[PDB]
């Protein structure tokens, strides 16, 4: 009945160019199954979107990577929030809640937008520049880590540290095997700066540890969770933003829209979002046997959600495929959906938004002059390198 498919979603060539692969999953059948890895497939929007909210049948406490915790030991202690399911879940999402919430984003707007107007200040005194190292990681890198409390040392060890967790979401393939290899020195770095003492005051990570008086989070487990803010978000902004940069040179008549209204710097990034989903993938395990899509998935199993292909699924989107920075992008699920939708949401949306408004306020052309390269990760899609000429407004 479930149509069987060959399609390694986590090989190289799939990496290189998905979309063709994500049309064919999604026209097989609402369910399908991937006999490369033993796991069920989703890449429809509708049974992405269904799967998503339903917690307790798609759970992620058995991992949301391919790895079933009741098989296989985690390579590293769960994440408190990405990997519990509810109620555990509930109470330590509501402290990153609280600790990346809506007054804090107006505490660190002024500077992130004040750092972001530097820099592309900056870069059109170079014009010729690598829009990934030079703007795309460089501008989260310079006020993400600050606005965390960490330390000046050690941040090179940031981006290698969210690689390394992306790719052990994946199949035991070589990027998998070859990351968790080289995590030693990361997760050593990640362990010290965790700890409360290491926080500078009114940073988010010393704001997580103020949060363990409440009955919420014990303080054994604050670090873990001052991990979750080092382990996830850091190269997903990087990458959604270095896409929209991408995209505002391929698409040149939006960056045209985007400099006559600035306003729209907002939904520009959430369009880049979507049209690249840094968060290609995750997993959910079943906790009964459900019927999704005519398909009856029995209890124990893995289910593969394309977020990406969800977000170009024509059932769902007009023009899947072209970027639009006044398309209603409302239910787009490159932040997941449900009770796990990304807590980080609103940090990356600011960063994001004062970058586009700065390209909107001061550029008047994004040229590439330069080979384009992409980074590969289990989970992850995402530019290492975006050589491109800025003309000044
Ligand atoms: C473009 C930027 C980002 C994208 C595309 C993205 C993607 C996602 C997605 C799809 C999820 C859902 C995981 C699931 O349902 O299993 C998630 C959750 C999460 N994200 Fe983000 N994220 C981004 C930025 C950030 C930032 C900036 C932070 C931290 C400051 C962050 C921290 C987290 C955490 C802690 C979770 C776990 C939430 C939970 O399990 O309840 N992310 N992210
Ligand atoms: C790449 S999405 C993500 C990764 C890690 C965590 C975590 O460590 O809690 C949460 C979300």
């Amino acid at each position: 009945t479930i149509p069987h498919l060959a399609i390694d979603p986590f090989s190289l060539d799939f990496f290189d160019d998905p979309y063709p692969d994500q049309q064919t999953l999604r026209d097989a059948g609402p369910v399908v199954y991937l006999d490369k890895w033993n796991v069920y497939g989703v890449a429809r929007y509708a049974e992405v979107h269904a799967v998503l909210n339903d917690p307790t049948t798609f759970c992620s406490s058995r991992g949301v990577g391919l790895s079933d915790f009741k098989k296989e030991k985690p390579w590293r202690p769960p994440s408190l929030i990405l990997e519990a399911d509810p109620p555990a879940h509930t109470r330590p999402r509501a402290v990153l809640s609280k600790v990346l919430s809506p007054a804090t984003m107006k505490t660190i707007r002024d500077g992130f937008a004040a750092a972001a107007d530097a820099k592309v200040d900056e870069l059109l005194q170079r014009g010729c520049i690598d829009a990934i190292a030079d703007l795309a990681e460089a501008y989260p890198l310079s006020v993400f880590p600050d606005a965390m409390g960490l330390k000046q040392e050690g941040r090179e060890h940031l981006l290698p540290y969210a690689g390394l967790v992306a790719n052990a979401f994946g199949p035991p393939n070589e990027l998998r095997q070859t990351a968790i290899e080289r995590s030693a020195p990361h997760q050593a770095y990640v362990n010290e700066q965790c700890q409360r003492p290491n926080l500078a005051p009114g940073g988010f990570g010393a704001c997580i540890h103020a949060f363990t008086d409440t009955g919420e989070i014990t303080p054994d487990e604050a670090p873990l969770l001052v991990r979750s803010l080092l382990s996830a978000g850091l190269q997903e902004t990087v990458n959604g933003i270095g896409a929209a940069v991408y995209c505002l040179a391929r698409f040149p008549g939006e960056l045209q829209r985007l400099r006559s209204d600035p306003t729209l710097a907002r939904n520009a990034f959430e369009e880049a979002v979507r049209f690249e989903s840094p968060v290609q993938t995750f997993f959910r395990t079943t906790t009964r046997e459900v019927e999704l899509g005519g398909a009856v998935i029995g209890e124990g199993e893995k289910v593969l959600m394309f977020l990406g292909s969800a977000n170009r699924d024509p059932r769902r989107w007009s023009d899947p495929d072209l970027y639009d920075i006044t398309r209603k992008t409302s239910g787009h699920v490159g932040f997941g959906s449900g009770v796990h939708m990304c807590v980080g949401q609103l940090v990356a949306r600011l960063e994001g938004e004062v970058m586009l408004s700065a390209l909107a306020r001061k550029v008047a052309a994004i040229d590439i002059d330069g080979p384009v390269k992409r980074r590969f990760n289990n989970t992850l899609r995402g530019l290492e390198s975006l050589p491109v000429k800025l003309t000044p407004a």
